[PDB]
């Protein structure tokens, strides 16, 4: 198979996934498409820090588990999103600094990975640690202010919390090979591999739009990262305007890189998108397949 995105991807040993929102699981038209077309699931919001540890030292896994349980009951693997992030921090964590913040970050990783131990294919361990200011450096977050080694520490912590999970660094605007942000990440990952820091994968969010357009040098990005000795994944794909050719291009970029694990689109239907006005996904609000759907499917079936 052949007739659905997930099955097409699996012929080449890859997955095609989607972001699932827990609020939409009571929507039958939504779950019909999602169950049929995808073999990988990411929780859109339910596995973030404020979702899982909204109070200090007390974990809340209900919504996360609702997504996880739906995925597993419908034959999907799951990517965890996300363990350590400057954004969406609960009030109690935002207040913390230094060694106390560092320990909270560690304890969060242990609690969330511990709960899902063995159940999660890939974790976005660190998310969005690089600046968009053009310097190619780290954000000045509370996390970064604990010390530059925070990311390395997060990764070593996560390895011990669930040895079976692939550990991913996830970011956006790191797809264009010529961008400073891209190079800053490439240089961190290279350093990590030289020093034996346990990163298994780099996730390329792949939000393509007018402020961050697709460039054919994406394949070069993927190839260069892969050659460092990591896997690569496309984690949050959407394309402003949903051009068929751009969707096919992105697909063929992944298919061209053997260490490209698969592609996750960030939503099922245009209506489900964080950018619904951009109609950037593979299905319309009424559940019909867009032209891009066919382009992606043909590319996956084309090997």
């Amino acid at each position: 198979a052949e007739s659905t995105l997930g099955a097409a991807a699996a012929q080449s040993g890859r997955y095609f996934g989607t972001a699932i929102a827990s609020g939409k699981l009571g929507d039958s038209a939504y779950t019909t498409i999602a169950s049929r077309e995808f073999n990988m699931v990411t929780a859109e919001n339910e596995m973030k820090i404020d979702a899982t540890e909204p109070q200090r030292g007390q974990f809340n896994f209900s919504a996360g588990d609702r997504v996880y349980n739906w995925a597993v009951q419908n034959g999907k693997q799951v990517r965890g999103h996300t363990l350590a992030w400057h954004s969406a921090q609960p009030g109690w964590m935002q207040s913390l600094s230094g060694s106390t913040l560092r320990q909270a970050m560690i304890d969060h990783i242990n609690g969330v990975m511990g709960h899902y131990k063995g159940k999660i294919a890939q974790w976005d361990v660190v998310n969005e640690a690089f600046s968009d200011d053009g310097s190619g450096g780290r954000r000045d977050s509370n996390l970064q202010r604990t010390g530059n080694d925070w990311i390395e520490v997060a990764f070593r912590t996560a390895r011990a919390a669930d040895p079976a999970a692939k550990l991913c660094y996830n970011d956006y605007n790191i797809e264009n090979w010529t961008w400073a942000k891209t190079q800053g990440v490439y240089n961190m990952v290279r350093d990590f591999k030289q020093r034996g820091v346990p990163i298994d994968c780099v996730g390329f969010q792949s939000h393509f739009n007018s402020g961050s357009p697709y460039n054919s040098n994406f394949r070069t990005t993927l190839q260069n990262f892969a050659a460092l000795g990591v896997d690569v994944a496309i984690t949050e794909l959407d394309i402003q305007g949903a051009s068929s050719s751009t969707y096919a291009a992105v697909t063929n970029d992944c298919l061209a890189v053997s260490r490209c694990l698969g592609i996750t689109v960030w939503g099922v239907r245009d209506t489900d998108s964080w950018a619904s006005g951009d109609t950037p996904l593979l299905f319309n609000g009424d559940g019909s397949k867009k032209a891009a759907y066919t382009a992606v499917l043909n590319a996956l079936n084309g090997g």
